[PDB]
């Protein structure tokens, strides 16, 4: 099985680009990244900072998670994202997204030793 920190990793990392480009980032993304395999993941969102960059978010401001726990952490700065959604239209297997690029602060799970990013919480 995948960790649960190599899964952010494949799923949430894009630090190969400053922004997205095109509308068409968010189709080729989920592909790349194996997310439209046996269905359309719905929503994803890509950060395009250094992994150690986003490492670094679990040493910043520890907020409570949307579930009430509380080894969430937001970003003291913003940072470069591209959040992808499915378009209404979209069928698996025809994924289809909405690309939509941003600077915003984002929002980690983390966990483990060592203490890393797990899951995204949100963004703002
Ligand atoms: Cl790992
Ligand atoms: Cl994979
Ligand atoms: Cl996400």
């Amino acid at each position: 099985k995948e960790t649960a920190a190599a899964k952010f990793e494949r799923q949430h990392m894009d630090s190969s680009t400053s922004a997205a480009s095109s509308s068409n980032y968010c189709n080729q993304m989920m592909k790349s990244r194996n997310l439209t395999k046996d269905r359309c993941k719905p929503v994803n969102g890509f950060v395009h900072e250094s992994l150690a960059d986003v490492q670094a978010v679990c040493s910043q401001k520890n907020v409570a998670c949307k579930n009430g726990q509380t080894n969430c952490y937001q970003s003291y700065s913003t940072m470069s994202i591209t959040d992808c959604r499915e378009t209404g239209s979209s069928k698996y297997p025809n994924c289809a997204y909405k690309t939509t690029q941003a600077n915003k602060h984002i929002i980690v799970a983390c966990e483990g030793n060592p203490y890393v990013p797990v899951h995204f919480d949100a963004s703002v």
